């Protein structure tokens, strides 16, 4: 009689480009559309929700507890609760596991969990309370400081990617091929309509017109190898990691509605999947992109699955270098990984990404009739997170 | 059979005044000292820790995931994990409940949970990406915007307190009396040595000398009713809420180390208590200070306890108005509530407070041999969280 | 033996739109281009310049005495001197008068004088030395604060324009019909090449391509009365002044090479004119747009001239309201006023505008063979300035 | 015959220390007390003033034309005119020459001229119209950027003083000797009452106290060669210039009232002095402190004087190295130079400094009965200004 929790429904916004479609859209407005969507898609009313849990790395200047803001905007009643959390890129996936645990421990029946992020709306800051008697001082980009810079070594996440490139002897040609493939896979899936089911359209309100956004705008159409080859290294001058083989700076939100297996049955819901297991593990910050290796092995151990039992995998592509290292070590068939493309093409709204790649996994598992899936991401500061999903 | 999680050990720093002892100390440095302390106090080595979970409302400018920063500084190995979370004032207590759930679901054996906050070090900010083509703009105090302003009604938490004062007909004289009592209780507890056990001293590293902080600096000695009566209302010009009958802006951290009851017995630890129940519930943001009412009632229901069964209560004092409302409604003997004073005297380091009052409750239950306790806080945006503890 | 000073040569950059052509070009660079221009137009070498005087209203963040930076870039030797001044919109024509005085008093042989302005490059500022212990503070737009806001009445210069409109009972249709006439006059002069002689090209240095600017970008092509009548009142919500019948925010520079009449004759220079008189006078800041009325009448009195003796006038069109009032009062033939259009069309780079209109007058006076001319402008704070010029 | 222009009256505020006495006083409020005081000391009515001309280097944020703001607050009517100018530390003296020229050309009868400066009220700024798309940026100290950094070689003025000390072979013992002796002369003069006449008290409007300032606060009492010699270099790590032998950051205003000699005779005003000549010359920027050398020679040649003729001199001490070198090259008796101390002691309110020293020169010339005086300053960017005075 071990607790069994299902994902009844899921949805994500399109991922916007940096200072692009969602340039002036607070993360909680994206989150509120995603909440509304999961509820509609499951046939569950906002009144029934007990808690909303949203990963978010960059909430500065957005006001008190943006998760509660997103819940309230979506009509979740004042009697429910809401909170935010931060395990960097792991957050939007880890929030799902956190939601599962509220149900498993008997503290809630119905949870909406995911993540949301507006990198565009992240402010610049400075600690000014003591005062600057005289001289210049720095206004810090909170996106770079709080999101992308390692706190122990003082360098960008891209440098950890270089470290991984060096350790696994990953050529600039291998990384570029990977990146072009991600773009081409993503472009094909977009064109074929494979992101329609997962995406809920977002209405960006405007004085001189509302704009509906329902397409992933960061995916480059007709990306060429030559384009990638011409780029300068972004983080080391004799490096291999570029703006082209790294993911970008992006905005979006994504979520899942969770409840027990027996609850879904009473309601007659056909869930998108059952949460079979999850794990999170640390690694050295210097090679943080390696996190998915110990996390995915641990999740699989917990599920009682072999790597070869998986039918589909979403492994987040923060950088080609790390995505390549993860596939090499794990040895899973690359043909079942990121089948509709990855973050290099789609983008990386940090605190939402974990939920974004769960959406992609779940709606692809449904479409192809895949029985077993895994979602995993690397995490700045040296962690990984993984979740195993089975179809009902 | 139902998991049973204990609190093996706890510690807090002293609570620093705004721009006082800890004016330039990042929250994660406070956190690291508390993690070190819980480990030392339980006889558990840092290598044994699976995860650190730290509430924190105001991390802007602090760099990537200050929870991980705190853990690493404390010697928790890279293979462990760490994350932060934000349910505002509820955070440092909610983190404990969340850590108890990691154990209950079999994902972890040993958790360090609590919170940390440096309101002093919170920066000013502005979104500057799209530019400011023309016209003035605000550099926003993130402490006020993200910590203390209601996101729905646009006013400060102190206005919610006013809303509560009016609905419950709480006079200025009653609120001031409650405030002077909190000061006087805290001063007496301090002088008698009652905060020694819970406090771990913090070494503020300087250049012209190191300074050890082990006393709660915000407590006013010899606080007079006359000094309370002379202050002007701080949020409504015909109001009743003042700087004197509200808590303050403060820095500190606090934590507990958690493990199963069976694991404590194996190690021969005498735990500070067993987590018997917890709960979180929403209320209207306009009267957010009333959150402890439904949360405490729900926590008690889940424990199987009557209000009368409690021997000791820590009910956080964000404002005299709400504290007095909570006490009236619940009807618990005020002589068992906040016996060593509350936050009006001690301070309100937002994301650490829930774990700070847990520390106070635990060490006082131990001191006086009390069997059943309850800790509870109000939460901006209209929530409450409560936890029930029993002696072992 | 009265001194007699001539404008040997003159030149201006073209006028840039707010954040357009010259969006990132420092004032002194524009200034340097115009200094080189007047030197080379006169056939005078920069080593022969004694002193450069540049009006400039918004110099903040451009570093030490930008008049010295424009001089020194332009190849004026270190042994010369250089300074800036601020009589607001008066500055650029006042600087010409001040140079005339250096020559009349025996202190200099040869002056370059004019003004420069980059309203684009004006920063935002805040006083921050005390430092801000808590609370939002304002980042002040120095363009609006130091350029456009009355320091006595607190409101914009366009509010002083409403005051003049109401006094003189200037309707919305009379203001719009003057606005459209100014745009049409200017697109005609532009199309006919009448701005070629006065405009010196400016090269905007770039990474992906140098850009040559030699045409006024703020002039609207095909300006209709209907487009003008669609606009909303910009300053008073049931007012008459709009974005269409006021000038805008602009960048540019303008100067003149000044020397004694006898010096020009030595050097074979055929001067654009002789400065016959000038005057500056004050009025009420509330109706500063009336400024040109006493200053133009004082200048004419000093020249021993009657208003009917003028063949050409340049009267700056800060607002259609004040420009209509000045014309109405003085009663000069509107067919000789701003014949190539005015500032509503050309733009209003404040501290340069007085040298800008001086350029347009001198060159058209050469073109049609006019003998007698007058330039005048209003001045925030309640002043006017005027100059009379005669052809040689 | 030649126009003879006299200084009817002069007044100055005491000099304030950075963030001290006048820490939150706008410059124009200081300017207005000196304008009102020049009128009172002369017995001339404010209505009879044609124009106010004020030097000011650092007006960012202060509002439209602070010279006008000064003039209107002083009770000069709206009919008159006002403007500011910037030759950096030459401005306060240059504004006097400019007022002199207004009268010599016949465009005005009565002028108030000087300089004003609030270095304390000078803001931080950044250009943010285009926005900052990503990355950290600098908020610039306008006091440093616009007041004290060379636009050409990018270093502090205290490095151009280091350059004069390597060229003139000036030791660190020679510069300490000049700075002790300056404080001694200044402190002895202050307690002597020799500054009383020239100073006009300023009322700093508080809220819990009006405070009257009539003493130069920056002057240190009992200044020895030891605390001079115990400071480390300020601009070069192996350098000679220190906080002790540089002047400082300061606030203040100063002005003189100008009219013709014949007009002073009509008004029964016994003038402080007649202006006989002035001059401004440029020098290599790298060694700007040499300005006062060519500028005083020229002023002296225009007057038809020999250097031996001077019975008193004010040579501004911006630095000890620049001042010792001007005393070296010109060869005038050091006993008559800065006899009541100088700016190392007194302070250096940039745009007001030239008017400041003109005040001390004039009031001391009257006391001691000296006929021929000279005032001069070095200017950033490489200039000197100087004016020759003769008491009648």
């Amino acid at each position: 009689s071990t607790p069994s929790i299902v994902i009844a429904s899921a949805a994500r916004t399109a991922v916007g480009s940096f200072n692009g479609a969602f340039a002036n859209t607070p993360a909680h407005e994206l989150g509120a559309t995603v909440i509304s969507a999961v509820l509609e898609r499951a046939g569950v009313a906002a009144g029934e929700v007990n808690e909303v849990i949203l990963g978010q790395v960059l909430p500065a200047g957005e006001g008190q507890n943006p998760a509660r803001q997103a819940a309230m905007k979506a009509g979740v009643p004042q009697e429910a609760t809401a909170w935010g959390m931060n395990q960097l890129a792991g957050s939007g996936l880890r929030a799902v596991a956190l939601g599962m645990q509220q149900i498993a421990t008997g503290d809630a029946s119905i949870i909406v969990a995911g993540g949301m992020e507006s990198m565009s709306m992240a402010p610049h800051c400075a600690h000014l309370r003591g005062g600057v008697k005289m001289g210049d001082f720095k206004m810090i980009d909170t996106m770079i400081k709080d999101g992308l810079t390692d706190a122990f070594y003082g360098y960008h996440m891209g440098t950890t990617a270089e470290n991984v490139a060096k350790q696994w002897q990953l050529s600039r040609d291998e990384q570029d091929a990977f990146a072009v493939a991600s773009q081409n896979k993503a472009e094909a899936a977009q064109k074929d309509g494979r992101f329609k089911d997962e995406i809920v359209p977002f209405i960006v309100k405007g004085r001189k017109g509302d704009i509906t956004v329902d397409a992933d705008e960061y995916i480059r159409h007709g990306a060429t190898l030559d384009s990638m080859a011409k780029l300068r290294p972004a983080f080391d001058k004799e490096g291999t990691v570029t703006a082209g083989n790294a993911s970008g700076l992006n905005d979006g939100a994504a979520a899942a509605l969770l409840m027990s297996e027996a609850e879904a049955s009473r309601r007659g819901i056909q869930p998108l999947g059952r949460i079979v297991s999850w794990a999170t593990v640390g690694v050295d910050p210097k090679v943080m992109g390696t996190g998915p290796i110990p996390a995915s092995r641990k999740a699989l151990e917990r599920a009682g699955w072999k790597i070869g039992d998986l039918d589909l995998v979403e492994a987040n592509e923060a950088f080609a270098a790390q995505a390549c290292a993860v596939n090499k070590d794990l040895g899973w068939d690359p043909s079942i990984v990121n089948v509709n493309g990855g973050a290099i093409a789609i983008g990386h709204p940090i605190g939402a990404s974990g939920a974004r790649i769960l959406n992609t996994l779940l709606f692809e598992m449904k479409r192809r009739g895949a029985r077993k899936g895994l979602a995993t991401l690397c995490i700045g500061g040296g962690m990984g997170v993984a979740m195993c999903i089975e179809s009902l």
